[PDB]
């Protein structure tokens, strides 16, 4: 049922600076997301350039932007290839402990928070603004499983008999009592078209 995992000691440092650092620019949260899903699609889509069957679990390459001002959520879908439950649980397909460190040194001498994901752990940006994160992935040569983590230093996964999704990765942001704007229509819109206007996959933003 549900496994108990300690981030490495790098991972948990990361976490912990990016949930403590003041850092007012928090909305660069969305365009890492964006951007690790399109890298996902990217890799279906080679895939599939040698093997048309990769795609038998759908078709359609997108990114969907789905807020609920009732769970207090914000969900990032998207039809990539997804991880393995080894994806999952080596820091989510990122090399995060040296990546990590490069993001530490670079942090000491003057890159800012917003730099993350030169350094290819954007995903932890996710704690600028969600007090939890879920992620559900299904990976064509896996079962579905959810990854989850309050940070803490700790994290679960457990397969996920919930929704079949197909094919994709789901990031359902849990968000803090504070950061409410990132569900409203207006907000999401522009930061969409400020760092996110070059994707090349469609984005659709749900409405409520
Ligand atoms: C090994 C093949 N699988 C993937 O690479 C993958 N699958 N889903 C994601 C993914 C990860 C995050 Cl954190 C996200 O927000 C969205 C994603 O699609 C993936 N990424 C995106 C790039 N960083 C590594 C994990």
């Amino acid at each position: 049922e549900v496994e108990t995992f300690a981030f490495q000691a790098e991972i948990a440092q990361l976490m912990s600076l990016i949930i403590n650092t003041f850092y007012s620019n928090k909305e660069i949260f969305l365009r890492e997301l964006i951007s690790n899903s399109s890298d996902a699609l990217d890799k279906i889509r080679y895939e599939t350039l040698t093997d048309p069957s990769k795609l038998d679990s759908g078709k359609e390459l997108h990114i969907n932007l789905i807020p609920n001002k009732q769970d207090r959520t914000l969900t990032i879908v998207d039809t990539g290839i997804g991880m393995t439950k080894a994806d999952l649980i080596n820091n989510l397909g990122t090399i995060a402990k040296s990546g990590t460190k490069a993001f530490m040194e670079a942090l000491q001498a003057g890159a800012d928070i917003s730099m993350i994901g030169q350094f290819g752990v954007g995903f932890y940006s996710a704690y600028l603004v969600a007090e939890k994160v879920t992620v559900i992935t299904k990976h064509n040569d896996d079962e579905q499983y959810a990854w989850e983590s309050s940070a803490g230093g700790s994290f679960t996964v457990r397969t996920d008999t919930g929704e079949p999704m197909g094919r994709g990765t789901k990031v359902i942001l849990h968000l803090k009592e504070d950061q409410t704007e990132y569900l409203e229509e207006r907000r999401i819109k522009e930061i969409v078209k400020k760092h996110s206007q070059f994707i090349g996959y469609p984005i659709t933003l749900f409405v409520e």
